[PDB]
């Protein structure tokens, strides 16, 4: 079995060239080429001329995505059509993988991988020194780069939107504060399924008027309020029932408990916190692994297990009362009382 | 079809994350955590002591990289061990992926992926925009960078310059010439086979020098003639076979006459010229399609079918007399004569 080796070596070359593979998509849909396609096959030159790219080289591009099942080429005429993986990446605000894919090309999205040594050797968010500002800095003042995380989170919630609102009981709730909710996708899935609820958005202010957009179109404009604040400093008090979605695993255990000691002191003793995340179980996926290593580079995050997570509420005046499924993920409603 | 397209998007996020398992290894080979389980199981303690990194970020990653197949993790003792994937990564100068995982674990290397849109617009090196420099400027300048590259492409030959010396009959040449010939082992392997033949070896200046090393350790000094000095400008004349190895796929046509215009001048009508590359045929494989993006994103290059090859060689004054099979890949040589 000498030649054992020469398979290893084989796995772990396709595995360096994968972070090229990766590129090739990222580049594919920030020229739009998925979308070209949705009318029929197109020549690789009618797409270069479409897109701004130079003819030759995007052809080898073509060729190449073609080759590991990205396009179809269709070997004669210069013609590449979609297929079913490249269909995928079609834009579209709900989809995940097209939203994420479009955030991914960014090149600041990529320096902040560049620098993943850094994190690895210091525990922190490498996008700070890659990309010279923080990743929420960033957002904040570059309406592309917000708009690109947005949209890939805005994707992800719209599907998770629907799901919670079904996981879990709200009347009887008089009020709901969503804490950081983004664009607002669940609370208003959440109002939608509970028409005596009435509502709050906490957003960053830029965030918060896309929220209103989103609400308002909903047709929920009046039955939840815009709150463009801070969830370090402000929360509502004395609220039925609190939300929060995908923001914890964004900070660091001294963080996470800054934020749920401010929760804490706001609500009723019958009020009930919503933490809705991913959690780290006995059989993490890959996939949920490397979203856990994504939070590090980006943000210097972490996902939780079970006790990681009891341990910190335990820090903050919190108990867990029930958890429950959302969507055979790693996602997990985690109703939460005061202690 | 939705669970059609539900399995299509995890696919495609499979080949997004792609990218982060390539740079988790990156980091892995830079902080040197195969080196350090050669003798049995570590903790992610005492591999974090050792290399200097934060402990739980170490773990996480190594965790991650279990996951997909490097390293084992051993589920007790916070133990991690060797594998045959992971000992792939082991540093050897013999090793094309130990050696070029070490080479894209460069971050100038990471960066020029980071551009690859503007190659894809313009068919040129994305390598200058992204770093401030052209990479031969900065492998010229930067012994490190050099070295990184230098072993990468060391390696590689030579596997093949072994293929190479029993693939041709060199029994009548007095005098072979290797263009462009990197840290010497195509040379050597050649002189080794070839005990009548002598030989000159002509290379950019500092990587003259370290053919010089690599030829007098191997005791053939006596045999071949170090000439630092630039394929552009000198190709020394008269001499029975040429040899120019992955070197024309780093050029651009214009260029690629250039070289082979005066290598046409410095011909008898006796000389033979070997042009050794990677050609492209119908339906390349995917692994060689991702070397030509590669060539693209550094260097500004490209690989290229016979038929294309012989084109150029027109333009020059050549033609070719044959192709022959060569190491079992897309690798070629292509016996060469003045027209
Ligand atoms: N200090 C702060 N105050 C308020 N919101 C913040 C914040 N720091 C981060 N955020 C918000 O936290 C959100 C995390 S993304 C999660 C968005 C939404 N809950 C969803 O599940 O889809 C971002 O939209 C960001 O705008
Ligand atoms: N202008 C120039 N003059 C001479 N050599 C050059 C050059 N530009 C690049 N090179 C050399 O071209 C080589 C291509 S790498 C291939 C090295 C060797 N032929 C092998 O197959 O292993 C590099 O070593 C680089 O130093
Ligand atoms: C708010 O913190 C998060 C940040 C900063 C991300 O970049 C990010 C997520 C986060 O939660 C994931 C959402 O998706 C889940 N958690 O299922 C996501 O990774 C899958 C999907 N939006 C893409 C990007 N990426
Ligand atoms: C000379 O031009 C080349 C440059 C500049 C490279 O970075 C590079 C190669 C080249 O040919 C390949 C060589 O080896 C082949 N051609 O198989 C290589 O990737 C396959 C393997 N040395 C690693 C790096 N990488």
């Amino acid at each position: 079995g000498t030649a054992a080796r020469a398979a290893a070596e084989e796995t772990v070359n396709d595995i360096l060239q994968g972070a090229w593979k990766a590129r090739a998509i990222h580049v594919a849909v920030e020229l739009g080429v998925p979308e070209l396609l949705q009318e029929g096959p197109r020549t690789a030159t009618a797409l270069a001329e479409a897109t701004g790219a130079h003819e030759q080289t995007l052809r080898r591009l073509l060729r190449l995505l073609a080759t590991v099942g990205v396009f179809d080429d269709l070997g004669h005429d210069d013609l590449f059509a979609q297929n079913a993986l490249s269909a995928v990446l079609l834009p579209d605000p709900a989809s995940p993988v097209a939203t994420d894919a479009r955030f991914q090309a960014a090149p600041w999205h990529w320096r902040a991988w560049e620098q993943l040594t850094h994190s690895v050797r210091t525990g922190e968010a490498s996008f700070d020194v890659a990309n010279g500002t923080s990743f929420w800095q960033l957002t904040h003042e570059d309406p592309k780069a917000r708009e690109l995380f947005n949209r890939a989170m805005g994707s992800v919630s719209l599907t998770e939107a629907g799901q919670v609102a079904a996981a879990y009981d709200f009347s009887g709730a008089a009020t709901a504060v969503d804490i950081g909710g983004g664009r607002g996708s669940l609370m208003a899935a959440v109002l939608d399924a509970f028409p005596g609820l009435r509502g709050t958005l906490l957003e960053r202010p830029p965030v918060a008027e896309e929220a209103r957009e989103l609400l308002t179109g909903r047709g929920l404009a009046d039955r939840c309020e815009i709150l463009p604040g801070d969830f370090f400093e402000t929360i509502p008090d004395g609220a039925d029932v609190y939300l929060i979605k995908h923001v914890l695993h964004d900070w660091d255990d001294d963080d996470v408990v800054r934020i749920l000691r401010r929760i804490a002191t706001a609500m009723k003793p019958d009020s009930r916190l919503l933490v809705i995340d991913n959690l780290i179980d006995e059989r993490p996926a890959a996939s949920t692994l490397f979203v856990d290593l994504l939070l590090l580079v980006l943000v210097g995050g972490a996902e939780r297990s079970e006790s990681e997570f009891a341990a910190l509420l335990e820090k903050s005046g919190l108990r867990v009362e029930r958890s429950l499924p959302c969507g055979a993920g790693p996602v997990r409603i985690v109703e939460i009382r005061r202690a």
